[PDB]
């Protein structure tokens, strides 16, 4: 139940390029590298000879595939994906040793989907039905896992900053974190969403109505790099970043790098959270080391929004993170892989209902 060695260390990844897990589809089984996200609902591979791609399913070859004579289209403002719905036979070898029917999306044609040069052939969504494409009837692959096997409802990721982690399906490695886990709840079931009640930089509150910290939505998404904040609380944010650390212009906005020789200056972040209990929170903290990343040339790591808060790979890699489904939670940790990362609590925080908002 706290100790999973087979699933320590089984994530890689490129910097800014995501993290990755292996695993198998079809029989006999088909090694893919799956970009491992937790802002989506759909497990989605390469399944044709795009230039860009290692390796991709071949329907062709798997005794198990079923088609299910259904399209699926996904928009993004860059480009999309595209592909054929069907199941298939999934395990994951570095994971729980079972395997199970899950739906995959053939993807048949792209566009600014696949990065050259990077070792990920698909995405595997691990939020929740409601985002699912074309529909919420499209079972998503942890739903498939958990409905199918014994498998408990959770799963917890560390994050280390090429790069490498570590994703345990069906538990909590207490090995990965040390102090306490903290946690808040999940909102709604779509994405992994959760409510910011206070923002603090250096230790001073941006004294903004919390509602704006999660306009629209806060989430929690692994397939995103930076934080990203709302632009009304970026505004401030930068604002008071800027004046505790007193550079050109368009860094701020991500339109250019910062170089420096072969972090003082530079305050930390303290993100609260809900907690488990009415008028009780706890806060995150993360270090510049965290919102400055490294392409010595540095992108400045946080950056405006108009779909809410974003906690990307830049808050991630300071803790461990418990997506415990089963309690409708997720937990924070200080990453046994990170002035430190800190979590602590509790809080007193009054009208935190208040800060959510509703459509
Ligand atoms: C992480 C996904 N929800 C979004 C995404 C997909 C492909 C890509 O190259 C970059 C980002």
């Amino acid at each position: 139940r706290g100790s999973f060695v087979e699933m320590v260390d089984n994530l890689r990844g490129k910097s800014g390029q995501g993290y990755y897990v292996e695993m198998t589809v079809g029989s006999p089984p088909q090694t893919l590298n799956i970009l491992v996200d937790t802002g989506s609902s759909n497990f989605a591979v390469g399944a044709a000879p795009h230039p860009f791609l290692h390796r991709y399913y071949q329907r062709q070859l798997s005794s198990t595939y079923r088609d299910l004579r259904k399209g699926v289209y996904v928009p993004y403002t860059q480009g999309k994906w595209e592909g054929e719905l069907g199941t298939d036979l999934v395990s994951i070898p570095h994971g729980p040793n079972v395997t199970v029917r899950a739906n995959i999306a053939a993807i048949t044609e792209s566009d600014k989907f696949f990065i050259n040069g990077s070792n990920w052939e698909g995405i595997l969504g691990l939020a929740y039905a409601e985002i699912a494409r074309p529909d919420d009837s499209l079972e998503p692959f942890f739903d498939s896992l958990v409905k199918q096997t014994h498998v408990p409802n959770l799963f917890s990721l560390q994050l280390c900053g090429s790069v490498g982690g570590s994703m345990i399906i069906g538990g909590i490695d207490h090995s990965l974190y040390t102090g306490s886990l903290w946690y808040t709840p999940i909102r709604r079931e779509w994405y992994y969403e959760v409510i910011i009640v206070r923002v603090e930089i250096n230790g001073q509150d941006l004294k903004m109505d919390c509602k704006e910290y999660n306009y629209d939505k806060s989430i929690v998404d692994s397939g995103t790099t930076n934080l990203r904040l709302p632009k009304k609380v970026f505004e401030a944010a930068v604002a008071s970043i800027k004046a505790a650390s007193s550079f050109p212009d368009g860094f701020w906005l991500g339109e250019q790098l910062v170089c420096w020789q072969a972090w003082n200056i530079f305050p930390v972040i303290s993100l609260y959270l809900m907690g488990e209990v009415t008028n009780q929170s706890f806060r995150i903290t993360i270090l510049p080391q965290q919102y400055l990343r490294p392409v010595d040339c540095y992108k400045f790591a946080i950056s405006q929004s108009s779909t809410g808060t974003v906690m990307g790979a830049v808050i991630m890699e300071g803790f461990y993170v418990v997506f415990d489904r089963a309690r409708k939670r997720i937990g924070f940790a200080v990453s046994a892989c990170h002035r430190t990362a800190a979590v602590e609590g509790p809080f007193v925080t009054l009208d935190m209902e208040d800060c959510g908002y509703n459509i």
